[PDB]
């Protein structure tokens, strides 16, 4: 049976990379497609980049207890959750699975699947976050404060999650995701 992962963390730790690195690791690594409600942009393909359905099929879905998480996007221009389905299938074939969503996505699916792995990649230091978010100062003083403050709180809950990988350098954040994936 494989292994279920749930990654999470601040919005905006920086999560595109590390999936990339995994994805690159282990050769077979089932990365979750996504449902969404809005249409497809050219290049992307159903089945790959998402699983797209109209809104009165992805209803159905939600009523018959087959999304581990959904959200509402733009305050309700579309839907876009996790399918519970697939994810089954793939473990029950013996495929690791890697799902990367929001905390309040994680906090969902450990409703819904209670064997899945949470865990919350978090960064090496409050100062190294901070830095990251001043970036090179071309937000008003407003928006980073704001960013500041959500950052705090989105750390403050990472006791919620089953594991913490402290992310002090790319090779050895994605060796440790290595280990529970495929360990
Ligand atoms: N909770 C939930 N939100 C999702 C899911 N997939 C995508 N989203 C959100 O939809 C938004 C925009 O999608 P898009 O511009 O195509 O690229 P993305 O941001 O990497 O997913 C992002 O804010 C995602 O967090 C999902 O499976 N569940």
């Amino acid at each position: 049976v494989g292994r279920v992962v749930v990654l999470s963390g601040p919005s905006a730790v920086g999560k595109s990379t590390v999936v990339r690195c995994l994805r690159e690791r282990i050769p077979n690594l089932h990365f979750s497609v996504s449902a969404t409600t809005r249409a497809p942009r050219p290049g992307e393909v159903d089945g790959v980049d998402y699983h797209f359905i109209d809104p009165t099929r992805f209803q159905q879905l939600i009523d018959q207890g087959e999304l581990l998480e959904w959200a509402e996007i733009h305050g309700g221009l579309h839907r876009s959750g996790t399918l519970a389905q697939p994810v089954r299938a793939a473990a029950a074939t013996g495929v690791p699975v890697l799902i990367e969503v929001d905390l309040a996505g994680a906090r969902a699916i450990k409703k819904t699947m209670p064997e899945a792995v949470t865990v919350f990649l978090a960064p090496p230091s409050w100062q190294d976050l901070q830095a990251r978010l001043i970036g090179r100062g071309t937000e008003t003083a407003d928006v980073i404060q704001r960013r500041l403050d959500t950052a705090r709180i989105e750390l403050a809950a990472q006791g919620d999650f089953d594991k913490v990988v402290v992310n002090r350098r790319l090779e050895s954040a994605c060796a440790e995701l290595v280990s529970l994936l495929v360990g």
